[PDB]
């Protein structure tokens, strides 16, 4: 065991091992109860997240178990990984707190683009890294579901890591329409749509689709990608959806080259491949990585897939204490990095 140390930041109290000094409440709890700290053992700066009421209900206990499992699985340069997970409980019996530790990233895209648009080479390198991380997560059947600029962490290096993946469900500005509009089905390409919206924002400096709500959002998307065609409506299982869609004013798809003027045309062609309404036609992360727009960074031999990930628990309906014990088991068997 290690020697812990109490303290109270904001209003919450924190009990971490002594190897973690200088805890300072980071990014307005936007990433949750996270503190920046110094790793006395690695001499590196890490981010410390104390889960909020980890086992108050079944649902919380399940989300806690889900989080730990996901973080323990992530072993990739472009996806946040687990440096350490600890609890101040000497027993499963008194296990009520969870703390997760990852590398500390400098900033997130929600702010850096808020300093005016980016250069094309900056977009190539950032979007490239997102696609590499996405290729890895999707290869394990994990979907981020809420890819957003504040969910993309970068260092001064422009080194990029995806965060907060696979938590959402089982903001709308970046959401794929097959999620907005009722639920005409979907897949992992729901993340590609988000990357499309993000890339667009980075290139222009403006929110591609600044929706006011679900209906205003959809309306903004169709204006750009156009009204759903016959091949698309043929695949819509939702009678509800087929009504709305087939009833609103028919809009043609616009010329991206005209909407994104002066942008690297290679970039425009890629945006065309990501921003398609039909989720079966959207480009994949793996395919996108081979897009000429990334000629300068692409390397098939260094774009790894992930080991398989056991998501069967997702289907289980257990008691709070059973999720707790499972979480406890996961904390216990944790094996740090190299
Ligand atoms: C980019 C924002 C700036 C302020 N720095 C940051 N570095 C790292 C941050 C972070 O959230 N780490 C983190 C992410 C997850 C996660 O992704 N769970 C699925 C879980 C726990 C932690 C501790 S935030």
């Amino acid at each position: 065991r290690p020697t812990f140390y109490r303290q109270e930041l904001n209003k919450t109290i924190w009990e971490v091992p002594e190897r973690y000094q200088n805890l300072s409440p980071v990014g307005s709890g936007a990433y949750g109860s996270v503190c920046a700290a110094f790793d006395t053992k690695t001499g590196l700066r890490v981010a410390v997240k104390k889960l909020s009421r980890p086992f108050q209900s079944i649902i919380h206990a399940k989300r806690t178990y889900r989080e730990l499992r996901l973080l323990k699985h992530m072993k990739h340069e472009n996806v946040i990984g687990l440096l350490d997970v600890f609890t101040p409980a000497r027993s499963l019996e008194e296990f009520n707190d969870v703390y997760l530790v990852t590398h500390l990233m400098g900033a997130d895209l929600n702010n850096i683009v808020k300093c005016q648009k980016l250069t094309d080479d900056h977009v190539q390198f950032l979007i490239y890294q997102i696609l590499r991380g996405l290729k890895y997560i999707h290869s394990a059947d994990i979907i981020h579901r809420d890819l957003k600029p504040s969910n993309l962490a970068v260092n001064e290096d422009c080194e990029l890591k995806i965060l907060d993946f696979g938590l959402a469900r089982h903001t709308r500005w970046y959401r794929a329409p097959e999620i907005m509009l009722n639920w005409m089905h979907y897949n992992q390409t729901v993340d590609i749509w988000s990357v499309g919206c993000i890339m667009a924002e980075l290139l222009t400096g403006r929110t591609l689709f600044p929706g006011t709500d679900h209906i205003d959002q959809l309306k903004l998307i169709l204006r750009l990608v156009g009204t759903p065609g016959a091949e698309l409506l043929k695949k819509i299982s939702s009678e509800s959806a087929r009504n709305y869609i087939q009833s609103l004013t028919q809009m043609p798809k616009m010329n991206f080259a005209n909407v994104f003027i002066g942008a690297n045309p290679l970039a425009v062609d890629l945006l065309e491949k990501m921003l398609v309404l039909d989720s079966d036609k959207r480009i994949t992360a793996a395919q996108a990585l081979a897009h000429a727009y990334f000629a300068q960074y692409h390397d098939p031999d260094d774009e790894p897939v992930a080991d398989p990930y056991d998501q069967s628990f997702e289907s289980r309906d257990l008691l709070i204490d059973e999720w707790k014990s499972l979480t406890y088991d996961e904390v216990i068997s944790f094996v740090p990095p190299p």
